[PDB]
């Protein structure tokens, strides 16, 4: 009997692009998944898949190691499925987040947003427990 808790941070930055008036993309943005400082989520994260809007070239963006991030230009915000896959041999194998990638419209200052997620693993295998603790995970009885 034990629970191991680990922390993910999802976030994004967005700002106006300065290029020619005839390039349609108004914004640069960057979306990420990371650990808190001094945690190494690579120990328990196999890969992160960012599912961009269908209009993007190769919209299924895979990061198999850090940094887990996509840097793009665009003309609109959208809802981004973000899948974090685990180095786990049993369930759960992954978690899906629905990430609100919104841009700064109407001359508002840049977006710099963080969304903090706690993952709770009940009774993980010996092996996966060690990966979670190795990543800076916390046990509970
Ligand atoms: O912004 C949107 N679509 C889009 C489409 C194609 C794009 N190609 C780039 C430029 N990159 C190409 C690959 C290499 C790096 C540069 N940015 C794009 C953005 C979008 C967002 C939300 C809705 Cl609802 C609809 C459309």
């Amino acid at each position: 009997q034990c629970t191991v808790q680990v922390r993910l941070e999802l976030g994004h930055r967005a700002q106006l692009r300065k290029k020619p008036t005839t390039e349609g993309f108004t914004h640069d943005w960057m979306v990420f998944v990371r650990g808190p400082e001094q945690c190494d989520i690579q120990h328990f994260v196999e890969k992160v898949v960012f599912w961009l809007h269908d209009s993007f070239p190769k919209p299924r963006r895979v990061c198999k190691e850090p940094p887990y991030k996509v840097e793009e230009s665009g003309y609109a915000g959208f809802i981004m499925p973000i899948e974090v896959h685990f180095k786990n041999k049993e369930e759960p194998r992954k978690v899906c987040f629905t990430y609100d990638l919104f841009l700064n419209l109407e001359g508002n200052p840049p977006v710099n947003h963080l969304r903090c997620e706690k993952l709770t693993f009940n009774n993980p295998t010996t092996e996966f427990r060690y990966k979670l603790l190795r990543a800076g995970g916390v046990m509970v009885m």
